[PDB]
RNA sequence: UCCAUGGAUCUCCGAUCGGGAAACCGUAUCCAAGCUCCGUGGCUAGUCUGCGCUCUUUGGACUUUGAAAACUUAGCGAACU
């Protein structure tokens, strides 16, 4: 699309003369397609020449397109100027100084986990916009983005010296980073901490949601420690806690991993038969047969491709490109092609490629 | 219990990676190709699409050292008597 010309205009001279034509003449730039030139100088890193094209639009309609501008400012990484456009965002009228111009910056800057910027920048406007709870919470993401977890319990007891409290999702982030430093310094050293921080949540009330078991799971399965993780699924009774899409993923893995074929294949099944797997995935089959192709569990592995066969969805040409691949590197004992009889010649549809197959695992076991 | 076969573990010096006051004290690389793991870039998010690491294990080539009684064949070569 018009995009896809923007792109190919790796050069500024460029833009230039296909914005003189497009807001002159093709009237194009006459919208918030303003937002999709200055993310083109965005991507281009030349923020001056995004300021530049601001300043020659300027009409006071750039809602998505200051958000999307701030967006870039905070991936392309300065905080700094970040902030400056946060003023200039007041001078140039594009947005409003407001309760949710701030709380949308909040989330910009906080998916990358420049919190010192964004605390000082709140914290001193909010002299005209105090009420922020948006903010109130997502400063605990940010800064557990960051990871400085001295800086994640000081905003904890300082929200404590206000008029703000402490919040499920607060205590969720801040077991995700306790849950990442443990396993990433000690994992011995993550034991303790898990109810170090959930008798947090016990203190404030706070309901365990699924979220938290979502967190527990995911940060127990980079562990290799699962035989706890399928238990806590289990104990997801006591809660009124249910599963969902990632607990229900993740447990296939580190199910597969852990030699459990078995319980794996009926796990599928009962996401399934929660519900909730209406799509599990075109990726996922592909992904634990990546698992168990690893494992030199081809048997099982051709076992789950009928099963996904009868589920019926259409693997594409990803799984065949690899499976009689990892068929005959299974060759320090060679049972390559007498079941190249079984994937290689079959792929009816795209034989080509199913023959294709075959120079690639010869090109390995030549 | 027990026999035979074949498998499991199998501490140390002698000693042979370095030190050593014998039985004790210190410690892999290079390169391919493997899932996992951990951030990185993609902004074009498209199997959302791709790079580069690691600990490890395989499987190689680098990475490397052996002893005895008499017998034999030699090199030396004596005095007592």
């Amino acid at each position: 699309l018009q995009t896809l010309n923007l792109s190919p205009e790796a050069g500024r001279a460029a833009l230039g003369f296909n914005e003189w034509l497009d807001s002159n003449s093709n009237f194009s730039h006459t919208d918030e397609t303003v937002s999709f030139f200055v993310d083109y100088f965005g991507r281009r890193k030349d923020f001056k020449g995004m300021l530049e094209i601001i300043s020659k639009y300027k009409g006071i309609a750039g809602g998505k397109t200051l958000e999307s501008a701030i967006d870039r400012l905070v991936r392309a990484g300065r905080p700094k100027q970040v902030t400056d456009f946060f003023e200039k965002m007041e001078n140039d009228y594009g947005l409003k100084r407001d309760k949710e111009s701030l709380t949308l910056v909040v989330k910009k800057l906080c998916e990358k986990g420049h919190a010192s910027i964004a605390e000082k920048m709140v914290k001193n406007t909010a002299n005209e916009i105090f009420p922020d709870e948006n903010i109130c919470d997502l400063l605990i993401s940010g800064w557990c983005i960051a990871e400085k977890l001295d800086e994640a319990t000081r905003l904890a007891g300082e929200m404590s010296r206000g008029g703000f409290e402490i919040g499920t999702k607060a205590y969720n982030m801040m077991l995700d980073c306790v849950c990442k430093l443990c396993r990433k310094k000690d994992p011995f050293k993550l034991q303790p901490e898990v109810e170090k921080v959930l008798l947090e949540m016990e203190f404030r009330g706070v309901p365990r949601n699924t979220e938290t078991f979502n967190v527990l799971i995911n940060n127990l399965c980079k562990i290799r420690r699962t035989e706890e993780a399928m238990t806590l699924f289990g104990r997801m009774g006591e809660w009124g806690c249910q599963p969902d899409a990632e607990t229900y993923l993740v447990l296939i893995r580190s199910l597969y991993q852990a030699a459990r074929i078995g319980e794996g294949d009926e796990m599928i099944d009962k996401m399934k038969s929660a519900g909730y797997g209406e799509l599990l995935n075109k990726k996922e089959y592909y992904g634990f047969l990546k698992i168990l192709c690893g494992i030199e569990r081809l048997e099982h592995a051709m076992s789950v491709f009928k099963s996904m066969k009868a589920n019926g969805c259409k693997p594409g040409i990803k799984t065949y490109d690899l499976l009689m691949g990892k068929m005959c590197a299974n060759n320090q004992l060679t049972r390559a092609n007498g079941l190249y009889k079984e994937a290689a010649k079959k792929g009816i549809a795209v034989s080509p490629k199913e023959y294709r197959v075959d120079p690639r695992f010869m090109k390995k076991k030549t």
